[PDB]
């Protein structure tokens, strides 16, 4: 019943008793494990709310207290008569941080405590969303000294279109599928770059053309919005020793802000709640620039290092990959922008597992996503067994609005 | 769509459904509540259903399901379990099971060679001295002067009441782990327990980083005898870098033949407590885990220093850079010495081919993602992008408790 988690580098041992608090099922069954899969293939609400309200009041050391009880009646009352209810600013703030804390695939949770929350639940239009979104960016970016933040737009409502941000991230480079089927720019954004054009956007022809934001207000065709060039900070990549690297003209935005995930708190669902902290070097240097289905610049950088790309055993792949990540870490450091390498990042996650072991008796984590895409076993997390389960508040994936 | 797990390859965008899992009879460690996929070691009536299941697998394997021989064999097996409690496997039934167990091994990335396994039957073996001969024979054949060949030696099965045949060492070839006065460990920390055991048993311990441990062989109802391997049979490879001349001066070395020897081979209900197998190494096994693990040889920081890297800050990727060189060294050194080895890129590419083949053959392939993706350059290999379903199919290889 209670998993025995072992760290094979130290010999440590713990017992995750927190997974017992999981109220929702995962993809695995005793017959088979599907943990490596990326996507998952009134009384009810009242329970998720009653449970969440409790979590909130225990959080501020006041369970049972008058306030706690009177707040439970308010929720009972609202749900019973309208089928739904709403959250108080502070409860929203507690829920947002909890959702981050429970994010099994996030390696930056050591920071879960410092999260600037913006209540944008009084939004009426895409125009208004664009403003809120622009302020989130100015704040988050804070002149290169990034600060983690989230902006929560109106929750979803029965028989009413969800507020949505069609973009995957508030900042993404366009992907133009050219004549020969190949792609110009970011191949992961081919589809979204098209929808923008379909809605009247003057496409560029560059490899890093910052896409416009397609914001959608309830039951209404989305609206195109261009982001003020200065709000979007970008770092030009160069190598600390390879003078020719800079030539490649590689660059990347500084603000990783997810905008297509749904935030569920006490039964409520927020379909537009973009959040951002800061990048882990490998996200940019290993996955965005080296995935075969992304910019795939591995071979380029290799012929540039005069590497024997003739065969796999010469490890030209691993060699080129390490330089690219080193270039990212250098550039950001130079540009004076927050970034965290996978070594510093995972040692901090180990700390996190510790703090959480004491504080809640466990920490849900997706091993396949916590271990960096490169140098895996060279980081402490690789040798750490982990348990993965769904806790609420939580960030979830949701269908594309088209 | 189909009511079987849906599998996607995020690189090529291709989809497939695994229907082979419906075949699994042994439950795993996960439940809808929590996934324990990252855990390394998660904790007659029936002997017949298992044997029956295997015989069927055998006969279909040769395309004679329902035939006379098949139905007659099923009778034979029941008749034997009915009057003795157990039963024996025919020569060819064993070769089939041994290969099927490999083919079903979720953590092996080298499955593409599964059909190319040399099965040495040794179920006649009766003495520990005899176990030593077989093993020595196995190492001779498998090493084959560097041109390694997959092989497995099957010793007598667990008999009711009677003691199991067992090999105490985790591998037929391992380096001694000497616990020091000052607390450290000279050699391979992994094998400290087995060295303290070889000594409690009469071995005269050496004092190096690469002392080849002696074999502790255990015949039914007897303390293990201590046998030391003839240096001639244990092929080793001195490691040296192709452009870092000083690397060769570290005195780092590794053996050619990787031979798991403490794993249980389960075929049709029967259990073979001693059935050592071997293939050949994937460069990262040596160059990243054995030599760079914090709890193994731990040579990362040393080699890092020799490269003039800044070991002061993690942000220099000094670990990343050194690991890459240590691996290029294992590959270079193995190639030079004309010893068989495969790198993680080549290895994983063939596993992709294996999955594709297995798709058409059985409708799926059980794989442990965390174990298939290499300890380094993970997303640079195609497996990283392949979703995988993991489950237990029999025949199989299972971890088994230490005999002590
Ligand atoms: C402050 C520094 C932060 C860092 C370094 C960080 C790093 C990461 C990394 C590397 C991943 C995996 C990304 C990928 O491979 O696609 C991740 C996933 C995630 N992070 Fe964080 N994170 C941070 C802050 C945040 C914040 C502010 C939130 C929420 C309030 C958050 C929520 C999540 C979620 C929900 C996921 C999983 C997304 C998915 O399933 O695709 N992270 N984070
Ligand atoms: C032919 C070349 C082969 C290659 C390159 C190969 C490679 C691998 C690798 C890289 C591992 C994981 C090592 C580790 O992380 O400790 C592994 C695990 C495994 N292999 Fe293979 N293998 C081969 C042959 C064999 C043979 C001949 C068998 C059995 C007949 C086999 C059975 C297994 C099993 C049971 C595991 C999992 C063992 C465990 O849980 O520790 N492999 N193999
Ligand atoms: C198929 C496999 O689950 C997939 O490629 C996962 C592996 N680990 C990952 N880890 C992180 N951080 N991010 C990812 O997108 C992935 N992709
Ligand atoms: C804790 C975690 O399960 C452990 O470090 C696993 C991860 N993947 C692995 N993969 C292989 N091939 N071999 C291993 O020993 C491991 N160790
Ligand atoms: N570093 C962060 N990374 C998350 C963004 C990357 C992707 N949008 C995650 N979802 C898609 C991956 N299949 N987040 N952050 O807040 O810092
Ligand atoms: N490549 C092979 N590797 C076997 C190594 C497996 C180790 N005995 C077990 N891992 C250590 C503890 N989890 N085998 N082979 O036959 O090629
Ligand atoms: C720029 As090219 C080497
Ligand atoms: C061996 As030192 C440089
Ligand atoms: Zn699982």
């Amino acid at each position: 019943k209670f998993p025995r988690v072992k760290n094979w580098e130290l010999g440590s041992i713990t017992y995750d008793t927190l997974c017992a608090q999981s109220q929702q099922d995962g993809p695995c069954t005793p017959r088979r494990c599907l943990g490596s899969l990326v996507l998952p293939r009134a009384e009810q609400l009242l329970s998720q709310a009653r449970d969440f309200i409790n979590q909130y009041y225990s959080s501020i050391k006041r369970s049972g207290s008058q306030a706690h009880e009177e707040r439970l009646q308010e929720v009972e009352a609202e749900v019973a008569s309208t089928g739904t209810y709403h959250l108080r600013e502070s409860e929203l703030v507690f829920g947002a941080k909890q959702a981050w804390r429970n994010a099994p695939r996030c390696v930056g949770r050591i920071q879960w405590g410092k999260l600037q929350v913006f209540d944008a639940r009084d939004c009426s239009s895409a125009q208004e969303m664009f403003t809120y979104i622009c302020n989130h960016i100015k704040y988050a970016t804070n002149r290169g000294n990034l600060r983690s933040a989230i902006t929560v737009f109106p929750q979803r409502a029965p028989g009413r279109g969800d507020f949505r941000i069609w973009n995957s991230q508030l900042v993404r480079y366009a992907g133009y599928r050219q004549q020969d089927g190949s792609v110009r720019g970011d191949p992961a954004n081919v589809e979204i770059t098209e929808l923008c054009i379909q809605h009247g956007w003057t496409p560029g022809n560059g490899r890093f053309d910052v896409l416009p934001l397609l914001l959608q207000a309830p039951d209404e065709a989305p609206e195109l919005f261009v982001l003020p060039p200065e709000l979007v900070l970008e770092v030009p990549l160069e190598h600390p020793t390879l003078e020719w690297f800079a030539a490649l003209g590689l660059r990347w935005y500084a603000l990783p802000a997810v905008s297509n995930m749904l935030l569920e708190i006490g039964g409520l669902e927020f379909s537009a709640a973009p959040f951002s902290g800061w990048y882990m070097s490998t996200e940019i240097g290993t996955r965005n620039l080296c995935d075969p289905h992304r910019y795939n610049i591995l071979e380029d950088v290799a012929v540039c290092m005069d590497l024997d790309t003739r065969t796999t055993s010469s490890l030209w792949k691993d060699k080129a990959a390490v330089e690219i990540n080193l270039a990212v870490l250098h550039s950001f450091q130079l540009a004076k922008v927050t970034i965290v390498d996978h070594h510093a990042a995972t040692v901090s996650f180990m700390k996190h597992l510790d703090n959480e072991q004491k504080a809640r008796g466990g920490c849900p984590a997706d091993w396949a996503w916590i271990v960096p895409p490169i140098s895996g076993s060279l980081t402490p997390v690789f040798h750490q067994e982990m348990v993965n389960y769904i806790l609420s508040p939580a960030f979830r994936y949701q269908p594309d609005p088209w």
